[PDB]
């Protein structure tokens, strides 16, 4: 056998790890399948995509087009359906009809071999008709055959009878394909909508207590859910909900010594009260948790638990499974680190003494929470545990429960971030919070919305308990407004950590990205009712952003994204599309000064001609404009962070 | 099993067609094997390349280094040896010693846990020693272990005993590798030197005749060989040597009707006198050819024959194998085309009726010429025959005779060009003749010397019977000189078509790349002796260029190539290296005006510091200069096309 087929079809994309890992999609998501297709000689080729479902049933006829002249790169859009493992194949073929037409169009006017040329056409169309399954379609082609063969008519009219729009349509639907040649199948993993699309809210249940019981329970913390659902969130992300160690417990503002009242850090998991399969006694019981999950469910909220594979020194594993830790010559275990950050309250896990035991126990723990309605896990710092460990774990869990979603909380180098997504992580944290200028946003989002989108789904948290960017520190509320608009409109998954709404932006010190009085080390009661009454929250903006997302399919996908040029460095503009839904966003990235600019839209990229005018509505205001080629905007911090417009149709 | 190993080693390169075709090299050629290598956590990794020969024997220890900070891309140079199919593997591992050293160097001076740190070192070095096969090497490591454990010495000196150059050398040669992880093997095809390196000369034997017999024979044309060898060429490329059809024979200057004297085009192969396995009667016999091949051999010249899989209408195949042609409804066979070029004197071959018969006959014909000492074929327009046909043919021929070299004469789109090389073509024609500005040469050669060098070996013909570039037409002799320097120094394979030496540059008409009175359609006798006497040939320059190439290993390879900036658009500068041989070239691409410039050398890329001065000799003149950071050149067309300097040691 030869590697190359009769009609070359090469380098089909997307491809992940040379075919050894699947490319990704979710139900209802469209993406481009592409290939290098060409043939020997000068005759024309055609190509098409055969997308097969998990039962092997092929999708509809999906012809490809050359993506740019002279490149031999061909593409077509496919749309994933039900969940499971799909496959895709590209078929390439000689297109004798396009070839014959091109030649006939020159030769008939120039009078060269006209009887021969026209009889050659007749024979192609006759072969075409043979394969057409409709009687009416077949009859149409055979009529053009007879007109092509009618030697009593002028050559120009015998030919014209074979170039009618009615024939065009039969051939476009059932074309004559020579020497059909197939690529080898490539795997596609299709997963549920929520893997790609959702709004996430993170908060600490323990902070939502009462005057008589400051440490919240699952029962008190459930009272906070209606407001989360009202802001249009879909996922609630909870930091670890397990007992918390006492040895080397950290105090307020990340101090080394806890006082007797100090609650400690939820990530310092485990005590004699229990480990990763237990509930912190001050949060209540497994039944209180079930209640919380149930109440979340009634409001359209799914729970994501933090899974942090690490231990306080009081975690049962320390004595029950010493081999799951790296011990130094004196028998002690070095606390975990992530330089320059030190984690004196925890031990990292070692994986090379008992990998089988760790995997078995990890999936046991996850299956336990899954039995209690948790179908999403936020995996803390997966880049400090082996890549293959996660590949094995995720494959074990998804093999019985493919709906489970894992989110990689890994802020690290690009190779590891990409690899984690490729080996199974449904979602990934990103460099979003460190992309704030227009150049940075434009470059980074072009990367995420391009080839990386075949294996990585990004979750744009505008802030996290560990990240209060200098942009929010110096920018105040107007910067909070900008970052929410950006996050919500540039990724189909975004989220915030409680307090973002209130523009909490006091750092631990200058040049730090830590919050002062960080919630990680203390109860942080917040007077939500007061903030709402006093209007010192951007909950309404957040609420509006999520409503717009729910009403505009373009914002529930990632790959279709285009940046339009403006004449001010502080003003960025982009559009996103999905069927007939087009959303156009203009943001002022200066949180401190009013900016005016001309936004010059790439009109063909919106499906419009250069001269056209198009009505839009700013969904932030209800205000309507008529925009085209070149549009004046004026964006005032405080009053207007951005325009978020839908194209009216 | 998991796709990813314990220590990630990903995307090993070179790779061709995702591993389904081999990457290429020749005996003695060095190239970079690279991979993405990293681990979980913050400890250091190492990596190395295991190159295995056709018998499976691994090459030497070949450690890799990270190629640029923060990228996790690692590389090392390997060198191919004997011919055949090799394999290469990248091994990645935890490097605990580098990790421990880095930490020990901070902790011992700062007094933190010193007994614990040093004992951890001792245990590593003990594990190191276990795997060392030399008694003397082992004894060295065990000494540093004992010095590390000696609690009566200061901490600084217990540590210093483990950082000696003598320990460094044992560990550099036999390091402690944790969790060794291997990539899957990738195939390497290693071929003979000539596939990559050689100077080629093309000429038409028939043009080298006598006053009494103007049509040359193999016996008269042999007289021309000593001069070809004297110019330092290694390969003689002959246009087709077979009988030439009479029906539709073309006349002079590509006219449609031959007169009775007209000789026709050698590519119009076949008559009643014979086909592709015959000799044109006016060239002599198979014995005369053997004589020519023998005489070429004695002079260090190998013969490359043109193989053009096409027929005159008088070729025997037309009646013996009608099914090897596509016939139209009236029984005629459309002449071959290559738009806008028409080939009225030939028929193209059709491959879908009897692919087996065509492959069987093609290898038969090639084996016939191979029996007569032809081990190189220049394959005419392979892009008009199926890609898989060549893949099969080349695999069949190289399976018995791996030394045979095929050269793809395909000026076409990039995809097909690359594919032809990937499926087996040892050498490729290129876009060289259409790259004449500095930007064009720089861009194109960066492409050829980079990733494409793992599957394509370029043959830089400065001209061909079909290509007289406008640059040569308008530039005159100075342009001929520039293009020879460029071709000879930028590719390890280059060539010229006879007449190039004489600066024949009269086009058929303005805006054509055809020669007037093209040798393809007529005998073209040339007064070589006169041109040599009158100094109106650049044969001496050519002769010098090939001597320089034979004396400078840097110019006998392709991948090591760097462009150095100059401050004039018309002056280009580059260097090439191979062991301690460094060649530095500066060319004035303006053939009409004198150009002066400052050449600012990237000194680290020469293995030198910025401040260093280095002696060079212009091998064109014998003249010696001292060059550094910044060097003044003055290049005068006619006198000086270029400097071609060697770095003096
Ligand atoms: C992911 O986990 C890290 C380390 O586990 C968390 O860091 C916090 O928790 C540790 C352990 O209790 C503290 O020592 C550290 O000071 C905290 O910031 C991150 O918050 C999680 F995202
Ligand atoms: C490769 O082959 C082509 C076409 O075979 C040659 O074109 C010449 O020969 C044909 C056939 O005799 C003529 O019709 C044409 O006018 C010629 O230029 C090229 O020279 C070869 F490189």
């Amino acid at each position: 056998p030869t590697v190359v087929g009769r009609i070359p079809v090469l380098d089909v994309r997307p491809v992940v790890q040379r075919g050894r890992r699947p490319a990704k999609a979710v139900t209802g998501e469209s993406f481009e399948v592409s290939a290098t297709v060409f043939r020997e000689g000068h005759d024309a080729v055609g190509a098409n995509v055969v997308l097969r479902d998990p039962r092997g049933r092929p999708g509809p006829w999906t012809p490809m087009r050359e993506l740019a002249p002279g490149t031999d790169r061909w593409g077509a859009t496919v749309t994933a359906g039900e969940t499971g493992t799909w496959s895709y194949t590209v078929e390439a073929w000689g297109d004798p009809v396009t070839t014959w037409r091109h030649h006939a169009r020159i030769k008939i006017p120039a009078g060269l071999d006209t009887d021969l040329v026209l009889e050659e056409g007749a024979r192609l169309y006759e072969r075409a008709a043979a394969d057409v399954p409709g009687r009416e379609d077949r009859r149409e082609l055979l009529a053009a055959v007879d007109a092509l063969r009618d030697e009593s008519r002028p050559a120009a009219s015998r030919l014209a009878a074979a170039l009618t729009p009615q024939v065009d349509a039969v051939l476009a639907r059932h074309p004559l394909r020579d020497l059909v040649t197939s690529s080898d199948p490539l795997p596609l993993l299709v997963e549920r909508e929520r893997a790609l699309y959702g709004a996430w809210y993170e908060f600490f249940p323990r902070s939502e207590g009462t005057p008589h019981t400051p440490h919240g329970t699952f029962r008190t913390a459930a009272r906070r859910l209606p407001a989360i659902a009202a802001m249009g969130f879909d996922v609630v992300y909870l930091p670890p909900i397990h007992p918390i160690g006492t040895t080397h417990r950290k105090g307020r503002n990340n101090t080394l010594s806890a006082t007797g009242d100090d609650v400690g850090v939820p990530w310092a998991i485990g005590s004699p009260e229990g480990g990763h399969d237990s509930i912190h006694p001050a949060l209540g019981t497994l039944d209180d948790f079930d209640h919380f999950v149930t109440e979340a469910g009634k409001l359209g909220l799914e729970i994501a638990l933090d899974f942090a594979l690490q231990c306080s020194p009081d975690h049962p594993w320390v004595h029950k499974h010493p081999e799951w830790f790296h011990h130094r010559p004196d028998g002690t275990i070095a606390h975990a680190e992530n330089p320059p950050k030190k984690y004196q309250d925890i031990y990292p896990i070692a994986f090379d003494a008992d990998p089988d035991g760790l995997a078995t126990e990890t999936v046991r723990i996850l299956r336990h929470w899954m039995d209690h309605g948790v179908r999403i896990f936020r995996v803390d710092n997966p880049h400090t545990k082996p890549v293959a460990f996660w590949e094995r774990v995720i494959a074990d869990i998804n093999g019985t429960d493919p709906d489970v979603i894992f989110l990689a909380a890994a802020f690290t180098r690009p190779a590891m971030m990409a690899t984690l997504a490729q080996i199974g992580f449904q979602q990934s944290y990103t460099y979003f919070t460190w992309r704030n200028t227009k150049q940075e946003l434009t470059e980074y989002l072009t990367e995420l919305s391009g080839e990386a989108a075949s294996y990585m789904r990004p979750n744009f948290f505008a802030n996290t308990p560990d990240i209060l960017h200098a942009y929010l520190q110096h920018g105040g509320r107007p910067a909070f407004e900008v970052r929410a608009v950006l996050a919500a409109t540039l990724s189909p998954t975004w989220g915030i950590y409680s307090g973002y709404e209130l523009c909490e932006n006091t750092p631990l010190r200058e040049g730090s990205e830590e919050y002062l009085d960080s919630e990680k080390y203390q109860l942080k009661p917040r007077d939500w009712t007061r903030a709402a009454r006093e209007g010192t929250t951007i909950a309404p903006l957040v609420t509006r952003l999520n409503t717009i997302r729910r009403e505009n399919p373009a914002l529930r996908q990632l790959r279709d994204l285009h940046f339009h040029p403006t004449d001010k460095e502080e003003v960025i503009a982009y559009s996103k599309r999905q069927g007939s839904n087009t959303v156009l966003v203009v943001v002022n990235l200066d949180p401190r000064h009013t900016q005016e600019a001309t936004v010059s839209l790439d009109m063909p990229q919106l499906g419009l001609d250069w001269h056209e005018s198009v009505p839009v509505r700013d969904e932030l205001t209800g205000e309507t404009y008529h925009w085209g080629r070149a549009n004046y905007v004026r964006l005032e911090p405080g009053r207007t962070p951005a325009h978020v417009c839908t194209v009216l149709r």
